[PDB]
Parts: structure tokens; C-alpha cells; sequence
């Protein structure tokens, strides 16, 4: 029988899926969740052997320990040791696509256990074997008898082991294998890999025991009152005597009680349930849970007899919450919710797919220190402690049944065969069963990428019936079927339709009013942060607080699912698709993380953070509105910070306690603020603090922030003119100038200042040159596989229109000395094969001040692609430490991504003023910069600029950073205008209209001088 | 209008003069010119306009430059938007091609006299001996704008001496969602704080 190539057998001999136990003896220690004696975890060293198809193991290693196996740590995944390279496929199956066949070459994973299991166990009750997570499948075998087989490599598989065990020394056998035809329903876009990922662990229960239990929590019109009921169910030998007691704990307080035996009402016609109880337990004004304020109660359930003894008891938080969608709009505990939520995959760049405690604390903190309020669980149920996590600190969440069949023709090829409901059931059914009772799950989803088949709608249905209390959703087949509650598009972008046929991604905001459409919309995917993206954030949030049913999305992702590898010195690096000879494999597809792997945060994290601000702003003459969107709870600790400063330089500050009920406002009337001498701009900029640590922040954290242009006085006192007069030297290559000791070299073949002398030291390593190329960004290149090309992406426009081959020519270069200064004028035209593509005109005028004034107007021409930038750049000779300007920052920030930015002025070391994505491109640009300081240099304007030991060349030529070279001297990039990064998607062009330079003709002016 | 600087220098083939202006009411200094016109051997005059707009005045209804033209002149010939007067924010019905029409086609008789006959995405005018070239929004007629203002029947109005000439680098929108409320939109209204413009002034 080879059971993984029939999706009739998903087990055999499988346990029934159910909520977290514990089989708790002491009723205390189930209250207060403390550890359990009746639950022992296996993990740790285990021993493993690589085989590479089921029929290559030998069958001594039922019985036997092999010779050749090595000695492992379990949880984990066999590539992450080594034994075989993981893949990163996207789309595109990791094996031929012929259901429900496998590759006879199947890698399997013989995985063994000599464990001491003590009589007490054995003399009574049942002793099962937990495995949280196998991937793909897996036969069992216990002292070398078979117990049973397993799919779904995300959700636990349990097998009753007490007829197999003896008291002392046993040993188990697992044989993994790495493709099933389980794995027809996990193409999900990640790194394929395989092993026993998740805990293992021995459970012990009576043979008369709790074998399930349903939470449910309903309440009035106000929530001033509640009812708990809690089902439970028992299994074992039913007796008169038995009893079961509900009890729901606050703290150290019970706060009410219920006891009752066993035998439900009556159901049809055969009666009821004589193995199940449900017990109703009234709460007067509950306190209740939210991501705003996780409140949490204790639900104890005890199987006792009559007299007072205790079998077994088992337990759970309670959260008390309502979810309902009424009126078209997504309701938590009647208030509509904003969904300000990312996508996250469990990943680890060294264990791969194998989670811990740490790490997932670490996750929760960046996301609710981020303004994030929900996380979605793609695509696949999670560890179970994730949930646990989340129901404490305190995140809305999707969970996911793991189903997706994204590499099918057409998509929903197997979830619209009957022949493959059974399959899909279990893994929808199980989830539900095992994750129902979590107050912090708020959603179920059916998967993701599998069309939309008939299944589907039976399962939507199944759900429907069995929890009432959640809304189900699911994006396949157009993102608004009738198997969904909700419009879940992903990446449907704000104003822009993208009709395409059968399943067109409407504007989100067009979308809402299709005719007869009345559901709530939350994008289950949007704003890809793919390498240097999240450009057009703001976009998305501004729509998502205009229009009520616009109730939010999940960003994808949350973090890069890169991988670790060293070179020869043993230093690690991030590697992506095809570093492992996985192929086929999409590349650098497999990172679209706000953070890097290791947890650092890209740049537009806090771009982020700020949209999903929970307090907004509005300024009119001297008094500020702060507006709250919290929706339960009051600002109770938060204090308002406001500080005017005229070009970075403080005038006046002040603090204001932040007193706003939730959706409420209050009002702040600043001081007088005493006008200031110099000329220049007055800015305002607030900021809320909270003074209190929390469970998830330390004390003095900056959750939200805003700033205003004020008063501005213009410089009309023109300054004092030096006495010195620049001379002008002509010969036929050059025009050199020269001040005092200062030397500005202007090549008259190239027509570009070629050089600069302050003495005897050089300034530069390179000329001057205009720049209309950038290192192409993810968001550029376009492409989520790495086999399609495509010429409508935007670096395939710019390559074809040749706008990294143009070169220069020179159309006129002159001087001429004026009263107080020499002007050079000159003119280039870009063109590629007898076509101009832009013409640069500029005239440089230096002055006695020893300060040299540039003018650049560009023409470009209207039928060649829209340039990725239009500035000058050159390679400096000097390398400061330092970078200080005044400007947009501090970090990175470009024109469709800055409004997290601040203007003020910034200094940095030069390292921070790079920006290091895994796959190098165009970085840590700076926008509405007034002023850059450098070395001995400093430029004054408005424009934007990069500045870092790697050249645009290189940063385009090189696929990773750790095989970038720090040049000689410092590459600077200052640009009088920049196209925005895009990252609606990052398959097809995404930069928004108004981010593109179509003017056709640009003009900005810089002054370059000492300092 | 306060004068900042003004001077003239001789280069190779030409004579620069540059020029600083502020405008400013009670203090406070709303608008800062700052040109440059360049004067050649082939009798071509190239202004470069920039200024600066306080960025707490309100926005500018344009940003441009005007004068009384002495030559009364019979036909309008321009290439760029048209023919008909349009607006930025009202300019889509208009076609780029070269147009001619008569003076008074130039002028819109709204009952009650405001701005008006605006073309825009202008880069050549001519009228009489005269030509300007660049990219430019302009109006011209026997009506300056002060009359217009300051009158409030067309039937009033008087053909003034000679011809104003209005060549805006930049205009606002005219709005109208309704008219009794601002009704310019944001992208139509000149906040950008700093603008940049070039002419060509010659004679053909
Ligand atoms: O639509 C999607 O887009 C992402 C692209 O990175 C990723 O593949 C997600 O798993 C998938 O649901
Ligand atoms: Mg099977
Ligand atoms: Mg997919
Ligand atoms: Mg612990
Ligand atoms: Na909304
Ligand atoms: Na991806
Ligand atoms: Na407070
Ligand atoms: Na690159
Ligand atoms: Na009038």
C-alpha cells in the first residue's frame, strides 16, 4: 500500500483532532497553567538517517538502531542539517504535476527514538504520542509493530500508543517522507522542506477522560451581560456518579461555576447525547477582549465523581468577544474594527521552519510596537503556542487552513473534485477543531491559491454550521465567491482597476459598490514589501479611513524568508532561491519581509508604523485635534509632545497629556510662540509617548507622530559679497577657475567638471555626470518567477529604450566671466543609436564666496520611458565618517514612501546611510533635503540623495550583499527629482502616476561649496 | 515690488542682466523673483524666471509676468492649446495644434469680467512683429486686469491703449464644484513653493 499517492488515506489509526489538553490530576495547576506531569515532551536528540526513496530502508531499522544514522535534534528540518538542499519554488510545483503521484526518487527521513516510559503509564488509562507537525507524511511504527500513518504537515497527529509500549526501554520509528499526495495541497510560496518540524510529545489520560470541549461566549445588546457555555464531551465508561464542573476564573477569583452529569438535551428522535454535557455559566459585565486591551478569564474543566474526586481537568484562556459582520461592516464586540495586519510565515533563517518561543515573542513585540492589530496565518494553521501568544499580548487573528494548490491548471483543478473533499476537509475540519476555543483567532480561512471549487463551498458551509461565532473567508476564484464572508482581495489596488478576465482585481474602493455588493472588504494580501518597496502605503490608509466597508488588510510579508550559508572563513550569509542548487527555483521571491530574517527592520517598517497610527492629527491656527481610533479603550497612557524648530534648530517645546476616549477627540491650544530672528521655515512636529512600560513596550515609546510646515520667512537680505573675484584660465581642453588656493576643472571635450582641488588635495574620482538610471528595485525588475522575462516591466523598458547605454554628447560648453564670478554653460545630449533621449542643459557659476551655483533643466523626450531619476552623481575621493543633512529622515525614504520621514536635521555614520537588502538595488535614498554635509563638502537645494562606498553599477551587477566591494573614495547621488519605488505588487509596473517623471521637462539648481 | 538687485554684465556674445525681487505687505515677504535675461548677437532675449512662495501666504492665483504692449494687432497666432480659452483644470477639450484667430477671439465676454481667455501648453505665441517661445499658459487682449476687476459689466468695459499681454509660467485651477466655497483642487493649486519658468522674446 503506498498510502502517500492516494488522497483517499490522509491517516490510519489517527486519533480524533482536538483542543489543547494537558490531562491535568490537580485542579490548580490547570487554573494556573503550570506544567503538566501526564504531558512529557520528546523533543531533543533523536537519532536520523537519509535515504532517498521509502523502498531503500532497510527493514532492520524497525527493530534496530542503524549504524549509519546520525544523531539529531528534533524539532527540525533535514536540510537544515544538511542531508538534502531545500527548494524555493513559487508558483510552480517542486515535482512533475501528475495527481496523486509522487517522484519514485522520494527523499525519506528515518527518524528513531529509544525512550524509558514508566509502568505507572501502562498500568492504566491511555498513552498517546503527540507530533505537532510533519512534513509531508509519515508511517509509525512503536518496538517495531506499525501503528499508524499521517498528512497534513501543519497540524498535530496523534496515536494511541498504549497497547505498544512496555514498561521501560521502547523504541519508535518514524519514516518520513518528503513528497506525498498531501503535498498537492501545500504549494504554498516558501522554501520546500520536510522532517519533524514541530513538538513531539507523550500525553497521558484516563480511559474515562475529557475527549473535547467547546467555549462559547454570547452577550446582550450593550455587553453588559454574558452567558459561557461550554460543551464537553468524555469518553470512557459512562457511570451515574459521574460529574462535570465548569468553572471561568479572573485572576485568583471564580467568578461563577456550574456542575452537571453527563446527558445532553434531547436532539431528534434517538434522544441525545448521553457522553456530553453543556454547562451555561452568566457573567455580569464581563471584562472584555480586544488586540486594544487582552482580557482574559480562565475556563477549568473537571471530570470528578459526585463525592468531590478528580479525574482529569483540562483548560483554556477565554477572551470575551464577539465577531459579527452586520450592515456590510466587520464588527468586534460592536465596534468597527481597522484591521491594520500582516502576513506571517513561520521561518527562521537557520532552524528554517521550525518555530520557538523566542522568536515569536520577538515577532509580536515588532508588530504591536509597529501599530500592527492582527496577524494572518498564511497559509496554514501555526505552533500552537503562536495562538496562546497571541491571545495574551493581544492580535487579531486569521487562521488558515493549510490548502493551496496554486501550481494546478487551472487553479481549482483538485478543489473542484469531489475525489479530493475528503482531503481538503481534514485539513479545514481538524484546524476548527483544534483552534476554536482561542479568542484571539477572530477569522477562518478555507486557504489560499486553489481557485475556487465546489469544495470550497462545502467547507464554507461546514463552518458556517459548526462556529457560528466567526466569519469565514477566502480570496480564490476572484475574491468575492459565495464561499467567502468578506471581500478578501490580494494586492486590488486603491483607485486603479486591473481588469483581468474571470478574476479582475477592482479597486478596492470601486469594489465596495459593485451592484448588489454589501460585504465588508479587508485585503488578505496587499502592499508587497519586496526588497526596497511599500511605496504608495499612505495611499491605502488614507482610502481605508474615508470609506467605513474599506476595513483594512495584511501586509505581505512579515519577514524575509531568507537562508544562512557561510563562505570559507565561516562567515554567514543571506541566501534566497538557487543558493542551495535547488532548481528550478524563483530566486529572491522568497523575501518580501518588513524585516530582514535576523528580525532587523527594512526601512519601510516604519513607514508602516506610522499610517497605522492609532491617534490622527489635524492643525488650525495654534490648536491641535487629536483624534483617537482606538474603539475600547481611553488614552491612559499616552502624553502629547509638540516641539517648533526653524531648520532644525529647537525654538520651543512642551508636553500635554493625552486625555481622549475611544473615536474620540481633544483639543490642544499651543503657547505663544515667539517668532524667530533668521529667516527659514518653522516646523512643527508632535509626538505621543507612552510614559508606561506594557507588557509589549518599554516606557517611553513613540507609538504615533505628525508634523506641519508653520510660519516661514523668506531670506531677503541678500548677503554680504566677498572682495574676491574668481579668474577664469582657458586652454583647449579645459576652463579651470580658480579662488584663492581653489581649483574647478571643466573638461571642454567632455564638457563636465572632470575635477576640483582644494591646494593640493583631489576631490574627485570620477567627473561629474548627469544620472537617469537606478540599480533596478524588485519593484523594477517585476517578476515572481524567475523563468518569465517580461518587456512591459519598467527596467525592461529602460534596457530596451537604452537608457543604461546612453551616452553622452557634448553640444556646447563655454565660459564667461562676469563682475563677481566665471559662468560655464553647457549643454549634453543622452542619445542611444541616433535617438536623443535627454538633453541636459546647465550653467555653473562660481563666485567669490568660493561657492558654486549649479542650474540643470532636462528635456526628455515623451516617447521614451519615463527615467528612474534625473540628477548628478559622481564618485568623490573623500571617505567621512559622518553624513549630516537637513532634510527628510532619518531613514531611508523615497518620494511614494516618506511620509514616516521627519524633517530635521539628521547625522549618521556613512554605513547607515546604506541600506542592506539581500538583493542589491537603488537604497537609502533621502528626499526634501535643504542641505547635505560630507567631509569637507556641503550641497544646499532641494533634492533628494544617497550617498554610500558603492557605485550604481555595482549594486545593478551584484544578486547578493555580502558580495558587494566598498569602493574607492564615496558615490553620491543627488537627484533634483527620483521616480517612486512602487510595490502594489511586484509582478507588473506599480508606481502610481503621479510618481513617474512625465513632465517632460525638469529644472533644479544645487550649490556645491566647503564647509 | 522691492528691488533686491539688479545688474549687467557683458559675456562673449551677449549681455546678462540679473534681477531679485520681494514682494512684501506690512513685513511680511509674500513673493521673491529672481530672473535672468540673456540678450544675443541673434537679437533673442531669454528671460529665466524663479521665484519663491512664503509657504504660509496663500496660494498664488498664477506666476507669470504682464505688460502693455504698444502694437494693436489684428490676429492672435499661437501654437498650443485650443482654440478655445482653457485652464488647467479645465483644458481637456482643447487640441495642441497651431492656431489663429482674431483679437477679439481672445477675450470671453462673461457678463459679469473676471480672467479669462487663458490658452495653456502654449510654446509659441506671436502676435504683431512679436514671438514668444517656451511652455507657458497666456492671455491677451485690451483689458488689463485690473479694469477687469474693478468692473462689473462687460458692457462697461473700455478698450484700453495698446495690448496687455498676461504669460504665466504657472496658473491655478478655476475650480467650480459649486461657487459659492473653495473649489480648487489640491493638484491644481500652486503650492509647490518654488517654480521655475523660461521665455524666449524676439522678432520675426
Ligand atoms: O498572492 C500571493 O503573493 C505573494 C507574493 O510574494 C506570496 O506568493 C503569497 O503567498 C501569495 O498568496
Ligand atoms: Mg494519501
Ligand atoms: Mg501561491
Ligand atoms: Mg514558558
Ligand atoms: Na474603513
Ligand atoms: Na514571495
Ligand atoms: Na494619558
Ligand atoms: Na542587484
Ligand atoms: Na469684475
Amino acid at each position: 500500500r503506498r498510502d502517500w499517492e492516494n488522497p483517499g488515506v490522509t491517516q490510519l489509526n489517527r486519533l480524533a483532532a482536538h483542543p489543547p489538553f494537558a490531562s491535568w490530576r490537580n485542579s490548580e495547576e490547570a487554573r494556573t497553567d503550570r506544567p503538566s506531569q501526564q504531558l512529557r515532551s520528546l523533543n531533543g536528540e533523536w537519532r536520523f538517517a537519509w535515504f532517498p526513496a521509502p523502498e531503500a530502508v532497510p527493514e532492520s531499522w524497525l527493530e534496530c538502531d542503524l549504524p549509519e544514522a546520525d544523531t539529531v535534534v528534533v524539532p527540525s528540518n533535514w536540510q537544515m542539517h544538511g542531508y538534502d538542499a531545500p527548494i524555493y519554488t513559487n508558483v510552480t510545483y517542486p515535482i512533475t504535476v501528475n495527481p496523486p503521484f509522487v517522484p519514485t526518487e522520494n527523499p525519506t527521513g528515518c527518524y528513531s527514538l529509544t525512550f524509558n516510559v514508566d509502568e505507572s503509564w501502562l498500568q492504566e488509562g491511555q498513552t498517546r504520542i503527540i507530533f505537532d507537525g510533519v512534513n509531508s507524511a509519515f508511517h509509525l511504527w512503536c518496538n517495531g509493530r506499525w501503528v499508524g500513518y499521517g498528512q497534513d504537515s501543519r497540524l498535530p497527529s496523534e496515536f494511541d500508543l498504549s497497547a505498544f509500549l512496555r514498561a521501560g526501554e521502547n523504541r519508535l520509528a518514524v519514516m518520513v517522507l518528503r513528497w506525498s499526495d498531501g503535498s498537492y495541497l501545500e504549494d504554498q510560496d516558501m522554501w520546500r522542506m520536510s522532517g519533524i518540524f514541530r513538538d513531539v510529545s507523550l500525553l497521558h489520560k484516563p480511559t474515562t477522560q475529557i475527549s473535547d470541549f467547546h467555549v462559547a461566549t454570547r452577550f446582550n445588546d450593550d455587553f453588559s451581560r454574558a452567558v459561557l457555555e461550554a460543551e464537553v464531551q468524555m469518553c470512557g465508561e459512562l457511570r451515574d456518579y459521574l460529574r462535570v464542573t465548569v468553572s471561568l476564573w479572573q485572576g485568583e477569583t471564580q467568578v461563577a461555576s456550574g456542575t452537571a452529569p453527563f446527558g445532553g438535551e434531547i436532539i431528534d428522535e434517538r434522544g441525545g447525547y448521553a457522553d456530553r454535557v453543556t454547562l451555561r455559566l452568566n457573567v455580569e459585565n464581563p471584562k472584555l477582549w480586544s488586540a486594544e486591551i487582552p482580557n482574559l478569564y480562565r475556563a477549568v474543566v473537571e471530570l470528578h465523581t459526585a463525592d468531590g474526586t478528580l479525574i482529569e481537568a483540562e483548560a483554556c484562556d477565554v477572551g470575551f468577544r464577539e465577531v459579527r459582520i452586520e450592515n456590510g461592516l466587520l464588527l468586534l464586540n460592536g465596534k468597527p474594527l481597522l484591521i491594520r495586519g500582516v502576513n506571517r510565515h513561520e521561518h527562521h533563517p537557520l532552524h528554517g521552519q521550525v518555530m520557538d518561543e523566542q522568536t515569536m515573542v520577538q515577532d509580536i513585540l515588532l508588530m504591536k510596537q509597529n501599530n500592527f492589530n492582527a496577524v494572518r496565518c498564511s497559509h496554514y494553521p501555526n505552533h500552537p503556542l503562536w495562538y496562546t501568544l497571541c491571545d495574551r499580548y493581544g492580535l487579531y487573528v486569521v487562521d488558515e487552513a493549510n490548502i493551496e494548490t496554486h501550481g494546478m491548471v487551472p487553479m481549482n483543478r483538485l478543489t473542484d473534485d469531489p475525489r479530493w473533499l475528503p482531503a481538503m476537509s481534514e485539513r479545514v475540519t481538524r484546524m476548527v477543531q483544534r483552534d476554536r476555543n482561542h479568542p484571539s483567532v477572530i477569522i477562518w480561512s478555507l486557504g489560499t491559491e486553489s481557485g475556487h471549487g465546489a469544495n470550497h463551498d462545502a467547507l464554507y458551509r461546514w463552518i458556517k454550521s459548526v462556529d457560528p461565532s466567526r466569519p469565514v473567508q477566502y480570496e480564490g476564484g476572484g475574491a468575492d465567491t459565495t464561499a467567502t464572508d468578506i471581500i478578501c482581495p490580494m494586492y486590488a489596488r486603491v483607485d486603479e482597476d486591473q481588469p483581468f478576465p474571470a478574476v479582475p482585481k477592482w479597486s478596492i474602493k470601486k469594489w465596495l459598490s459593485l451592484p448588489g455588493e454589501t460585504r465588508p472588504l479587508i485585503l488578505c494580501e496587499y502592499a508587497h514589501a519586496m526588497g526596497n518597496s511599500l511605496g504608495g502605503f499612505a495611499k491605502y490608509w488614507q482610502a481605508f479611513r474615508q470609506y467605513p466597508r474599506l476595513q483594512g488588510g495584511f501586509v505581505w510579508d512579515w519577514v524575509d524568508q531568507s537562508l544562512i550559508k557561510y563562505d570559507e572563513n565561516g562567515n554567514p550569509w543571506s541566501a534566497y532561491g538557487g543558493d542551495f542548487g535547488d532548481t528550478p527555483n524563483d530566486r529572491q521571491f522568497c523575501m518580501n519581509g518588513l524585516v530582514f530574517a535576523d528580525r532587523t527592520p527594512h526601512p519601510a517598517l516604519t513607514e508602516a508604523k506610522h499610517q497605522q497610527q492609532f491617534f490622527q492629527f489635524r492643525l488650525s491656527g495654534q490648536t491641535i485635534e487629536v483624534t483617537s481610533e482606538y474603539l475600547f479603550r481611553h488614552s491612559d497612557n499616552e502624553l502629547l509632545h509638540w516641539m517648533v524648530a526653524l531648520d532644525g534648530k529647537p525654538l520651543a517645546s512642551g508636553e500635554v497629556p493625552l486625555d481622549v476616549a475611544p473615536q474620540g477627540k481633544q483639543l490642544i491650544e499651543l503657547p505663544e510662540l515667539p517668532q524667530p530672528e533668521s529667516a527659514g521655515q518653522l516646523w512643527l512636529t508632535v509626538r505621543v509617548v507612552q510614559p508606561n512600560a506594557t507588557a509589549w513596550s518599554e516606557a517611553g515609546h513613540i507609538s504615533a507622530w505628525q508634523q506641519w510646515r508653520l510660519a516661514e520667512n523668506l531670506s531677503v537680505t541678500l548677503p554680504a559679497a566677498s572682495h574676491a573675484i574668481p579668474h577664469l584660465t582657458t586652454s583647449e581642453m579645459d576652463f579651470c577657475i580658480e579662488l584663492g588656493n581653489k581649483r574647478w576643472q571643466f573638461n571642454r571635450q567632455s564638457g563636465f567638471l572632470s575635477q576640483m582641488w582644494i591646494g593640493d588635495k583631489k576631490q574627485l574620482l570620477t567627473p561629474l555626470r548627469d544620472q537617469f538610471t537606478r540599480a533596478p528595485l524588485d519593484n523594477d525588475i517585476g517578476v515572481s518567477e524567475a523563468t518569465r522575462i517580461d518587456p512591459n516591466a519598467w527596467v525592461e523598458r529602460w534596457k530596451a529604450a537604452g537608457h543604461y547605454q546612453a551616452e553622452a554628447a557634448l553640444l556646447q560648453c563655454t565660459a564667461d566671466t562676469l563682475a563677481d564670478a566665471v559662468l560655464i554653460t553647457t549643454a549634453h545630449a543622452w542619445q542611444h543609436q541616433g535617438k536623443t533621449l535627454f538633453i541636459s542643459r546647465k550653467t555653473y557659476r562660481i563666485d567669490g564666496s568660493g561657492q558654486m551655483a549649479i542650474t540643470v533643466d532636462v528635456e526628455v523626450a515623451s516617447d521614451t520611458p519615463h527615467p528612474a531619476r534625473i540628477g548628478l552623481n559622481c564618485q568623490l575621493a573623500q571617505v567621512a565618517e559622518r553624513v549630516n543633512w537637513l532634510g527628510l529622515g532619518p531613514q531611508e525614504n523615497y518620494p511614494d514612501r516618506l511620509t514616516a520621514a521627519c524633517f530635521d536635521r539628521w547625522d549618521l555614520p556613512l554605513s547607515d546611510m546604506y541600506t542592506p537588502y539581500v538583493f542589491p538595488s537603488e537604497n537609502g535614498l533621502r528626499c526634501g533635503t535643504r542641505e547635505l554635509n560630507y567631509g569637507p563638502h556641503q550641497w544646499r537645494g532641494d533634492f533628494q540623495f544617497n550617498i554610500s562606498r558603492y557605485s550604481q553599477q555595482q549594486l545593478m551587477e551584484t544578486s547578493h550583499r555580502h558580495l558587494l566591494h566598498a569602493e574607492e573614495g564615496t558615490w553620491l547621488n543627488i537627484d533634483g527629482f527620483h521616480m517612486g519605488i512602487g510595490g502594489d505588487d511586484s509582478w507588473s509596473p506599480s508606481v502610481s502616476a503621479e510618481f513617474q517623471l512625465s513632465a517632460g521637462r525638469y529644472h533644479y539648481q544645487l550649490v556645491w561649496c566647503q564647509k
